[PDB]
């Protein structure tokens, strides 16, 4: 009801705080497959027998866990994705999402909404992505929390977009390349390139060939302010426009549009808000995702009319908006050069 | 499904920091009953039009207002219940929930679970009751916030509990008299006492003859440490138990006993935990309050086991628990003097 509603969004931060110990310790990786004794956790966490078994009953109470024996706790399929080791894992998104570099910053949200500008850069001294840059761990951090984001639309893109028409794809701040890696195992004929920041394009080098895909994947490094390498016939941009303002993504699609050339696509996948906003059924809620974007980064979240006019400024035009299954939460904005 | 389950969970205290912001800013007073424009709106909370229309979108996406038209916000049934004048207003409940001196002791969570005692103490510098006698204003806004809490008990209880064989009921802890004043509604010939601090029977009192029942509720002051007032054949005690470790529960419950004498019935309500922890459909989670209670009190909840083994210690044996409707999530347990 209404008021059921209501008492389960303010008690919403306690909720996280419970997940955010459990990942903390990593009781996922401690539980593992089996059924563990609390007695047994707790000589693996430095947590006594009893604080430990208020922290696993709540867990179950919240669905990471079942407690099928008063003291024995085996995961559910939830608490699985907090295994380091899951071959979907969650872990990194995780622990990256309740770190203070993320969490501080929403302690100041109204200032933010006031100011306009992000509060990460007051708490911690520089904006995001020059601070990562100085921070090789949470750079690393993030750059798995992003994989972990990414695997709900990289399983579902090439079944909601025909890749079919292209020879060559390049990924405009592709990440680590969960995104491309995904693409390309379903079109074997396909080649691929990585457009990343260079500390970040150490990690999708290192995840190209591990992945066997060296020979058809490359990884390129830069600036998307300065350039977007050409010769590509389709660009994907995902999760990236929402970390800038109007202007700064004016001159990532400017880029684009340079690197477009006669006959290159843009796929902008990000959140496509409706003009009036209302309840959502994707797995991250897209409001406090442009929320997010303000006290981290300054971003936002936009409307097809908002990027639409973003686009048309960048010599571009929207052609058409794609959906993808509704717990994702991205929709597919195809994007090619303007008439002029 | 699994993945969207722990997603949702993990931006639970974002989620939370856009109702605290709603809250503070005071914006469902300001919205009301209407349909308000964001430009209207701007000019009453000191925030620019773009930054309270992205805050708007995202309570209408956590289904708190409904966006009618592009910056045009009129609240839904659970907005509503923020408003400071609903009949129902859980305004006070939302202000304490998210109160720096509720929220810092869960960013030390790990602490209290390997330390047992509460982190509310080390960020506050006294016991959480010490410390509101010592803040009045504080004090206000926790009666205030535990009358919007228990307004789900006090709307059942006498319908799911015969009040009709007693003559004087007495509410031990019974804060500003939300839980008796509901009973003594439906008992016209029923007499009440609320016993309860010094600082919180002021409130108990102004609310007693502000509800026109001066004439059959009386107010007592004082510590259940000490004692609890005679002569009552039931006694009431809702959401005390759970504020105190298990050797205060029992000098609490002795208190209780010699109060009951022959024919006195003590009535616990309180969240009964079962043996094994599983998802609780309860408006509050029954663990986050278990977490709570550690956090800010050294307190805890617990199964009939652990309370009637509290009880057996305190001369008294556990009779009977019976149920309230799911979504309140305490249980009615009746408690009399033990054999011995
Ligand atoms: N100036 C810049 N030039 C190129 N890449 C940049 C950049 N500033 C930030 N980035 C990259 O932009 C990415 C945005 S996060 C999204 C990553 C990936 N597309 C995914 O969806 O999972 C980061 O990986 C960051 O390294
Ligand atoms: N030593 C003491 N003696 C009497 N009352 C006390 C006390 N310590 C705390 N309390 C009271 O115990 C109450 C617990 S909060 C629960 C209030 C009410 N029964 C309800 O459910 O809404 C507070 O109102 C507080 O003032």
């Amino acid at each position: 009801g209404a008021r059921s509603l209501l008492m389960q969004r303010l008690f919403g931060s306690r909720v996280t705080e419970v997940l955010a110990a459990m990942a903390r310790l990593d009781l996922a990786d401690a539980i593992g497959d089996g059924i563990a004794d609390v007695h047994d956790l707790a000589r693996s966490c430095d947590l006594p027998a009893d604080g430990l078994h208020r922290l696993l009953r709540a867990l179950a109470g919240l669905g990471m866990c079942e407690e099928s024996e008063p003291g024995k706790f085996a995961l559910t399929a939830s608490g699985a994705l907090l295994r380091k080791d899951h071959p979907e894992s969650v872990y990194d998104f995780a622990r990256f999402h309740t770190a203070p570099e993320t969490t501080r910053p929403w302690t100041n949200l109204e200032q933010a909404l006031r100011t306009g500008r992000p509060t990460f850069d007051e708490h911690f001294g520089s904006p995001l992505y020059e601070y990562m840059a100085g921070h090789p761990e949470l750079s690393a951090r993030f750059a798995a929390a992003m994989r972990g984001e990414s695997l709900a639309t990289a399983d579902t893109i090439a079944e909601h977009y025909d890749f079919s028409p292209y020879r060559t794809v390049t990924d405009v701040g592709g990440g680590d390349g969960t995104l491309i890696t995904a693409i390309l195992r379903r079109h074997p004929d396909l080649r691929g390139t990585i457009f990343e920041t260079p500390e970040i394009a150490e990690r999708a080098a290192e995840r190209v060939r591990a992945a066997g895909l060296h020979d058809r994947c490359a990884v390129v490094s830069g600036d998307f302010f300065d350039l977007v390498p050409g010769g590509a016939d389709l660009y994907l941009v995902k999760s990236t426009l929402h970390n800038w303002d109007d202007e700064h993504v004016v001159r990532i699609l400017s880029s684009c549009r340079t690197a477009l050339a006669d006959r290159g696509r843009l796929l902008v996948i990000d959140v496509v808000l409706p003009d009036r906003a209302e309840p959502d059924p994707a797995e991250l809620n897209p409001y406090v995702k442009d929320l997010q974007m303000l006290v981290l980064l300054g971003g936002r979240e936009r409307t097809r009319a908002h990027l639409d006019r973003l686009c048309a400024r960048a010599g571009l035009v929207i052609d058409r908006v794609l959906p993808l299954p509704p717990h994702v939460g991205l929709s597919l904005t195809e994007v090619v050069p303007a008439p002029a």
